[PDB]
Parts: structure tokens; sequence; C-alpha cells
């Protein structure tokens, strides 16, 4: 996995992540291809900090939208979605 | 590259990016494969947010030690080393 399909997998949330509201068909099929590709632990970190950047790429971002994407989509999110999560505890 | 692989070669780099000094052999041969292995953009982008965390790993880490750290090893690191950059500006 890499920060570029990353971003690929998340550009569908955008909207969601910072107007709210809900993912969406697309969003959701985004989060669970990453999902897919972070299945080991180094994967996870990798992906985690990737996200990490994508999140910090807006100040809009609200912290709820992300906070319940994974329960929204109905997947077990192994790397959180956060603006300041460590990633080494992943 | 993964972020698993940045936290190995840069390992024998600790002592010298927190208490500074000149790097070992082992440090410049970890920074030179990671230079290696950070060959696509992307690539580039996903080292440099690795080693964005492995830099923020210890706050007594030198920001100098890390910025030097390459020329000590004579490899132009096409990655910089920095706790606070956004790699989004990276090429
Ligand atoms: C000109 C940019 C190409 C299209 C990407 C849209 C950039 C703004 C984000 C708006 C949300 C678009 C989500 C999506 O990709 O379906």
């Amino acid at each position: 996995v890499t920060c570029g399909q990353v971003d690929a997998n998340l550009a569908p949330c955008v909207p969601f992540l910072t107007q709210g509201g809900e993912p969406g068909a697309a969003c959701c099929s985004g989060v669970k291809t990453l999902n897919g590709n972070a299945q080991s632990p180094d994967d996870r970190k990798t992906a985690c900090n990737c996200i990490k950047a994508a999140a910090n790429r807006y100040p809009n971002l609200k912290d709820d939208a992300a906070q319940s994407l994974p329960s929204k989509c109905g997947i077990s999110l192994n790397v959180p979605i956060s603006r300041t999560i460590n990633c080494d505890t992943i």
C-alpha cells in the first residue's frame, strides 16, 4: 500500500468528511478497498500515516464524520481517520 | 517502501539523531537503502510520512542533525527528514 492509493480510496469521502451527512456508496467502497490492502501491521502503520496526511489536508474536516465513518460503512476499520493519531500504536 | 522498513533502516541513526556527532556506517547504509527504495513520487511521499512519524518518535531529536544526516553520509536523500514537514509539498 502507498499514500497515493490511500488518497485515491478516500477522495470520494471528502464531501462527507468535510460537510457531514452520510459517506455514500463510493466512499464506503474506497474505505473497504483500503481496509483490504491494510491487512498486516506494517501495511496498517503505513496506511495510518498516509491517512493522517490526507486528514490534515483539510482544516474544515469534521471529527464526528471521521469518527462515525467506520460504523456508517459497516467496516472494522483497522486504521482510524484522525489528524492527530500516533500511528505507532497501530 | 513501508513504514516498518523506514523504522528499521533509521534505527541505527537514532544515536546521531538524538545526541549529534557523526552517523555510523549502519546509519548511512540504512539511509542509502531508503534513498533506493523511494523511486517513484508516490514512494517518496509514503517514505516522507513514515519518516515524519519516526522523527516525531523522539522529541530529544535535533532537527539540524536530521537535516545534515544525508550530507554527513555523502548521499543526496531524495526525501527530506523532518518532524513538521507537510509531505504533500515534496516532489
Ligand atoms: C478537478 C478535480 C477532479 C475531481 C476531483 C474533485 C476535487 C474536489 C473534491 C470534491 C469531491 C469529489 C469526490 C469524488 O472524487 O468523487
